[PDB]
């Protein structure tokens, strides 16, 4: 049974990845499959199984972490499907671990654009940051929408829990990291901001 189920997990993944679904149901299924695969492989290592089928089994610490990662993704998305946002189009990329974990950590986000920070006046010292216009956050009152954006101070987001912008990344601090003057300017699209840490 362990092998059969393992194949089902792996087959579900490879197949879904080729689909590129809009349905959130499918992305829950994807992570369920990853969770299954890695848990089974974890259990196999803890019995001293080094090869299953004719496939080396990854070290338990690798299986465990991927299982943990898939667990969080799965339940998070299962919680999401139960809200108003669960009806929207959701992609594999919107549903990626890398998306979830990028800035700000541990929330879902879609609607991307790039922001260009230039330091010191040097065109050569230009960084690109990704703002996501929509953020989907787990809070004590459950999941709810937040809207992010950029300004001369940093990248921020706006929830209706407080009349204010909550910055998660500050350009002045980036200017400290990467610049030699403190001076930076911030191109959005048709907007340039300028600041000094």
């Amino acid at each position: 049974t362990a092998c059969e189920r393992l194949h089902v997990a792996q087959e579900t993944q490879m197949q879904l990845i080729e689909k590129s679904s809009d349905k959130l149901q499918d992305h829950i299924l994807y992570w369920t499959a990853v969770r299954t695969e890695n848990t089974l492989l974890y259990a196999a290592r803890k019995k001293g199984v080094t090869v299953l089928g004719h496939c080396r089994v990854p070290h338990s610490v690798v299986c465990q972490e991927r299982a943990k990662q898939a667990i969080e993704m799965q339940l998070s998305l299962q919680e999401l499907s139960k809200t108003e946002f669960g009806d929207e189009p959701w992609s594999l990329l919107d549903t990626s671990w890398d998306r979830y974990m990028s800035e700000p950590k541990r929330c879902f986000k879609k609607g991307a654009r790039v922001v260009e920070v230039e330091f010191d006046g040097n065109a050569s010292n230009t960084n690109w940051y990704t703002v996501y216009s929509n953020l989907y956050m787990r809070t004590e009152d459950g999941w709810q929408l937040a809207k992010a954006g950029a300004d001369g101070t940093g990248l921020y987001y706006c929830t209706m829990a407080g009349a204010g912008r909550i910055y998660y990344s500050r350009f002045g601090d980036e200017a400290a990291r990467f610049s030699t003057t403190g001076h930076y300017s911030v191109r959005d699209q048709d907007r340039v901001y300028a600041g000094v840490s």
